[PDB]
DNA sequence: CCATCAAAGAGAGAAAGAG
DNA sequence: GCTCTTTCTCTCTTTGATG
């Protein structure tokens, strides 16, 4: 249990819109964000839709009592989050900021540990429907890989030439033709072409 | 040039919510709109408010018996507007769309011919209230200009840091320190800062 | 420089709920 | 039985990040 009671200031790099995922307790609320310190950056799972007051790009927030998982962190109810005074510093150098927002290169993924959380905007080469799933074959200059997503309304419109924005996928394969899969909290958005 | 009785297809771009106004003849009604041909765009005074059937963005329409003034167009109850044939084209290039709808930069106005119509959302710098009007000194990154509008309820909601949306003001003075003036068909809306 | 995405803020139309 | 507000439903304008 990696719970961190200690506080921490963070410069919120990005916070996406809240979305619903059906799990157990019923419709769940959450969104995805990315934050930074002077040293490193992490991807966040924020389970309070109403915390969007706090997470705003370029905004600094002092976050207390957070869970800190494998490849990302977790801000939940048992936690607490507050604003910071003009007093707080926490300078994020460009390369951390820059690297925070980039879409990983496929070839870079073959070298990454599995469990690595992968977000990014990708180009769809082929797509093959399954019963409950969809196989998107995405490839950029560095090479190709494959991800298994969820079969539904908008991911149904996806075709060669479209792009997909993947969020909170996991690396389930590396090396030649690496693979990501869809998790509970993964979200994907289909960007039609031209 | 002058009254045009002839059929002109135009793409409706903007159309605003009708308002009421006064003359020596008493009360009147109208609304403001923006439409465009393939080559150019136009701001519209439509004084027959029933036209809100036809005037609606993205909708192609055809018009005759309207008037062509300096910087704008008049549509009276004596003209005619119609849903255009499925054959009609009116294919409007993005740069005209973008330019039809953008708030002009102040310094751009300094070089423009007087008798130009100006609409836009501007930042309010200072406000000196008069007896029959209010003098609004407005700014953007390009510079300053003064505007004399009407003194009233909503125009007096306005404070430094707020914004105002001006529709159909006319350029009175240009060059260094231009000024925009209110007229019968102008409108203004005050937006509270934050 | 320029093309693509994304999100907040403003505006309008139409819809649902309360005197 | 009917107007007057409160939502939402959608778009466009701006702006900022990304490649």
């Amino acid at each position: 249990e990696g719970f961190q009671k200690r506080c921490l200031p963070v410069m919120v790099l990005k916070a996406k819109k809240p979305f619903t995922f059906e799990t157990q307790e019923g419709k769940q609320e959450m969104f995805h964000a990315t934050v930074a310190t002077e040293k490193e950056f992490f991807f966040v799972k924020v389970f309070n839709t109403l915390l969007k007051d706090k997470f705003i790009p370029k905004r600094i927030i002092i976050i207390a009592r957070y869970y800190r998982h494998s490849g990302f962190l977790e801000v939940n109810s048992a936690s607490r989050v507050l604003d910071a005074e003009s007093d707080q510093k926490v300078n994020v150098p460009l390369n951390i900021i820059r690297k925070a927002g980039e879409t990983p290169k496929i070839n870079t993924l073959q070298t990454q540990p599995l469990g690595t959380i992968v977000n990014g905007l990708f180009v769809v080469q082929k797509v093959t429907e399954k019963k409950k799933n969809i196989l998107f074959d995405l490839s950029d200059n560095t090479g190709k890989m494959e991800v298994l997503g969820v079969r539904n309304e908008d991911t149904m419109k996806c075709k060669e030439g479209d792009k997909v924005r993947l969020t909170f996928f996991t690396l389930s394969k590396n090396g030649e033709k690496l693979q990501l899969t869809s998790g509970v909290h993964s979200t994907i958005k289909v960007i039609k072409a031209k």
